[PDB]
């Protein structure tokens, strides 16, 4: 089932500029000033969707294009928010991730190499909670399953992650962006 996502800006790490309609992000040039509410990521580049996800099947598609980093997929409701963490599927995160522009992997612990044929412009995620599972797909190549976890134990509701990068030293401007559909 098709989900329509927008980003919470409570959980927004002060390094992000949300669009106005909660549906992109980008890396920005510096810090922003807002507060340190308990929901927010204060050590990394991350937001989360505003959507919580207690059971069923859900659907959401990413833009990429042009980006050389970023990471994508779903975490447990109750990660912390403040401190240094790894995305691991030990530790609450079921993610894939584009580091340094050439290297796919996926977040297990320790993480695994990915060898796309095409490179994604374009992700799709799918959380089937019952089943425990979280799929990557990539759009670009005609929906070629790009990884999959399966025995999630999902406990308490999920949420959708994103980053669009992790130091503005490059040219990481661009966004993250929610397709329609
Ligand atoms: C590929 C780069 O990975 C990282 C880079 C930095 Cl600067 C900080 C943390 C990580 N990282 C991370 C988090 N980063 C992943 C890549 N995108 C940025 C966050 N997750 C991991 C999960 C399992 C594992 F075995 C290792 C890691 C790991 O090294």
């Amino acid at each position: 089932s098709n989900a329509h996502i927008t980003l919470d800006p409570d959980t927004a790490n002060p390094w992000l500029i949300l669009s106005e309609d909660r549906r992109q992000v980008r890396l920005g040039d510096t810090q922003q000033s807002i507060p340190g509410n308990e929901e927010r990521f204060d050590s990394y580049p991350m937001v989360l969707g505003a959507q919580h996800f207690h059971s069923g099947k859900h659907y959401w598609e990413v833009d990429v294009t042009g980006k050389e980093a970023w990471d994508l997929g779903v975490c447990r409701d109750s990660v912390r928010r403040k401190g240094h963490f790894l995305l691991s599927s030990k530790s609450g995160f079921w993610t894939i991730w584009l580091w340094n522009k050439q290297k796919y992997e996926a977040g297990t612990y320790p993480q695994t190499p990915l060898h796309l044929q095409v490179p994604p412009c374009q992700v799709g995620i799918f959380l089937d909670y019952e089943a425990g599972m979280v799929s990557f797909y990539n759009i670009t190549d005609h929906g070629s399953l790009i990884y999959s976890f399966s025995e999630c134990a999902f406990t308490g509701p999920l949420r959708p992650f994103f980053s669009p990068g992790f130091n503005d030293g490059g040219k990481n401007t661009a966004p993250l962006t929610l397709c329609p559909l």
